[PDB]
């Protein structure tokens, strides 16, 4: 069903499934070969390995 990423009190991270084509870490300005995840609560999409850089949760 749904997923319920909103359980989390922190961001969500929701991943975007890439479009036959790249994808952008909007924090990087750099191109993500893997799925993207986007925090819609508050910030960006992110590669997987950058939302490591995140230690503050949803603005
Ligand atoms: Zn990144
Ligand atoms: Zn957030």
């Amino acid at each position: 069903p749904r997923v319920l990423a909103e359980r989390g009190e922190g961001h969500r991270f929701v991943e975007l499934a890439l479009r036959g084509g790249p994808g952008w870490c909007d924090l990087c300005g750099r191109e993500v070969l893997r799925q993207a995840l986007r925090c819609a609560n508050c910030k960006f999409t992110c590669h997987s390995e950058c939302r490591s850089l995140i230690q503050l949760d949803c603005r």
